[PDB]
């Protein structure tokens, strides 16, 4: 029954008529709790990337991928969705040479262009066609840069909800690395707000990745950017209670922290 549903797929997808395919899914991949109807779906974004004109690629990322719209088809389609090799729509897109579906996959939202395949390949290294390739990487860049300047933004407003919307990113998981040193300033987060004694963030960072053994651009560890006191008990000390405060989080997520990270 997958086969069949998968020569039927295909063969709309070929005709390359957008409301021909909505109509077909509508009608004919039913039921909702059919398991290869289902797993035959998860992979319709693969098979039109090989077969179907950029007009029904596009039609079907618009319909069925954000998780804020109701649909029929009841699935939110994963533009990032894995196939048994382990590719990516966007590999298929890159491996094909189809570079306007690439282009085009990469200014989605939800693109994650990091992911690996089986091979352990991203889908730049898929390309044959360098042109494509030097696109990719530009937009990559491009990405990279406006990201930085993203969490900048959030950090330096103090906006937590916007924070946890960026760290969350699955994208941003291998794209903004909270422990390297921001492409403008040169500086490092968890350093960088020690200083400021921002101790409720420093405790954030923590949490979210922030590695106290990490080494900003002056060799310094961030625990040396704490103010040079000697009490360690916060009793009677209350003029330099956030330094001590600030020490010995640090010192306890030196002990914690449990993985170096290695550069």
């Amino acid at each position: 029954s997958k086969p069949l549903l998968k020569l039927k797929l295909l063969d709309a997808l070929r005709q390359g008529s957008f409301p021909n395919l909505q109509d077909l899914l509508k009608k004919q991949f039913q039921p909702l709790d059919d398991p290869n109807v289902q797993q035959v779906l998860h992979l319709m974004l693969h098979y039109a990337v090989q077969v179907a004109p950029m007009a029904v690629i596009k039609e079907i990322v618009h319909h069925w991928v954000s998780t804020t719209n109701t649909t029929f088809l009841n699935i939110h389609l994963d533009l990032n969705e894995r196939d048994s090799n382990g590719n990516t729509p966007l590999h298929i897109a890159a491996y094909q040479s189809r570079g306007d579906i690439v282009a085009f996959l990469l200014d989605q939202p939800t693109i994650n262009d990091c992911v690996l395949n089986n091979s352990h390949l991203q889908a730049i290294e898929m390309c044959k066609n360098l042109n494509i390739a030097q696109m990719m990487q530009v937009k990559r860049s491009t990405y990279v840069a406006e990201t930085a300047q993203e969490f900048r933004t959030a950090f330096n407003n103090r906006d937590f909800g916007h924070l946890e919307s960026i760290l969350s990113s699955p994208r941003n998981a291998e794209l903004l690395d909270i422990n390297g040193m921001d492409p403008e300033t040169g500086d490092t987060v968890l350093h960088e707000f020690v200083k400021k004694r921002d101790v409720i963030m420093c405790r954030w960072l923590l949490e979210h990745g922030a590695d106290p053994f990490k080494r900003d651009r002056k060799g310094k560890l961030p625990i040396e950017l704490v103010r040079k006191v000697n009490e360690n008990d916060t009793a009677t000390n209350t003029k330099i209670a956030i330094d001590i405060e600030l020490k010995k989080l640090l010192e306890r997520a030196t002990r914690e922290q449990s993985v170096i990270d290695v550069t």
